[PDB]
């Protein structure tokens, strides 16, 4: 609609992470860029890691 500037709200972005995880190679970059987001989602069951890199776990 209107022209927005630099002003943006940052509540908690997480679907950004969840679609970035489709870049399975270098899962380490998707961890370290975000932070503890990859750790918790791995322990949860949105993603998993077991092989060498991350796999998606759409349940």
């Amino acid at each position: 609609m209107l022209k927005d500037y630099h002003l943006k709200e940052m509540p908690e972005m997480e679907d950004e992470f969840l679609e970035y995880c489709a870049k399975n190679p270098s899962y380490e970059e998707a961890y370290l860029k975000f932070g503890d987001k990859l750790l918790e989602y791995e322990l949860l069951g949105k993603i998993k890691r077991i092989n060498h890199i991350v796999v998606l776990a759409h349940h």
